[PDB]
């Protein structure tokens, strides 16, 4: 089994294999290559409607999310095994507070990953991070964890990852914000790794809860479809190729991998467990969201205000996309906690009070309050 270790905990030769391994994958043409690979994602688009309209192939906004990305990063991880890595994809873990990017990606001179090329856009991937990147996802993360059915975790935990994405990118236009472009960039692997991580960490808290973890009663029909374009004769990863079915992307011990550990901040999966029940001890309010594409990436904030005008920071959240997305909705609300806003402006769950959002694409125009349908509150008793 390759082994996923955090980032920091990389060994120089770990750190030399990984970035020569890399230099490898990017000069393979070949359909096992860095281009080809990252092509599964967005642009160039690789896979068609019956009627040969081509769309981008990342399932997002979708129950199946967590099952693509973890076949894409196996995609690569295979990839760089096969040009002499001997570590597996390290994951970079940003739920810890982190005051900059992990320094495998921001060196400069003779680093792999510190960007790539993207043939088919003659140009090199851009990062320009937002100062909101520099805690908040390890909120977003928790409240993802303490679920304990596969569906409602799933959309608190692609919510959450679509933040990285986000403010890493920023408004460069061929960044982790784009959906045609977040694959290029080599830190979307460590973030993906880091993603694989935390569904990882929650099917060992479902079986530590005696909860189904390789299986979901919900949404039963999306996960028997397969994980185009995974499925296809032409994709030259036999494992891949072999789990592309949602429903056989559940158990990753079959793929090959396995963590360091699956210590979340520090503590055992019993620890965490322990940590998200004392969560629920508390009365909390929520905000709910209903979510579907609006063709593009878009960051959402939203501020708490008693009827006379007060108001104060509700939430923020992103949305990853782009043109030629395939449509999606989701089937239940994104929960978002307020119970500090609503503390704050002394208001109590019953009184009156609105809810106000913005709606902002990536580049910082103000997006139409059209894409959402208001939000939800309703209470959650300890
Ligand atoms: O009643 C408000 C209504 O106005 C119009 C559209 O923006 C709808 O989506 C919205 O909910
Ligand atoms: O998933 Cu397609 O991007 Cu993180």
């Amino acid at each position: 089994a390759i082994i996923r270790k955090n980032v920091n905990s990389l060994t120089p030769s770990d750190i030399k294999e990984l970035r020569d391994a890399m230099a490898k994958v990017q000069a393979d043409t070949s359909d096992n290559g860095y281009q080809k690979i990252a092509s599964y994602h967005g642009i160039p688009l690789s896979c068609h409607y019956e009627n040969g309209t081509a769309y981008a192939c990342c399932q997002h906004g979708m129950v199946t999310f967590p099952n693509w990305h973890r076949l894409l990063t196996k995609q690569m991880e295979d990839a760089l095994v096969a040009k002499g890595s001997h570590v597996g994809i390290p994951y970079w873990d940003w739920t810890t507070t982190f005051a900059n990017l992990p320094v495998l990606v921001t060196e400069e001179k003779d680093n792999s990953f510190h960007h790539a090329h993207i043939d088919v856009a003659n140009t090199d991937t851009t990062r320009s991070p937002r100062a909101q990147l520099f805690s908040f996802f390890y909120r977003q993360i928790a409240l993802a964890l303490e679920q304990t059915d596969f569906c409602d975790f799933e959309i608190q935990f692609e919510i959450g990852h679509n933040a990285i994405h986000s403010w890493v990118g920023g408004s460069s236009p061929y960044g982790m914000s784009t959906l045609h472009y977040t694959s290029y960039d080599p830190l979307f692997y460590l973030h993906h790794s880091n993603t694989d991580r935390i569904w990882s960490v929650w099917q060992a808290l479902q079986k530590y809860r005696g909860l189904p973890y390789n299986t979901a009663n919900c949404e039963i029909n999306k996960l028997v479809k397969p994980l185009k374009p995974f499925n296809l004769d032409t994709n030259p990863n036999a494992v891949t190729k072999a789990h592309s079915t949602g429903a056989t992307s559940f158990d990753y011990h079959k793929l090959g991998y396995d963590y360091d550990n699956l210590n979340f901040h520090g503590m055992t999966i019993p620890e965490l467990e322990e940590h998200l029940k004392e969560i629920q001890h508390e009365d909390r309010v929520f905000a709910g969201f209903l979510l579907r594409t609006i063709g593009q990436s878009a960051d959402v904030n939203f501020d708490v205000c008693t009827k006379d005008g007060e108001c104060t920071f509700g939430g923020t959240f992103c949305i990853l996309g782009g043109e030629h997305e395939m449509f999606w909705a989701f089937d239940r609300l994104f929960k978002y906690d307020i119970t500090t806003s609503l503390k704050h402006l002394r208001l109590d769950a019953h009184d009156d009070f609105d809810i106000k959002v913005t709606i902002k694409g990536i580049d910082g125009h103000v997006l139409s309050n059209k894409y959402l349908s208001p939000p939800t509150v309703f209470l959650a008793p300890a």
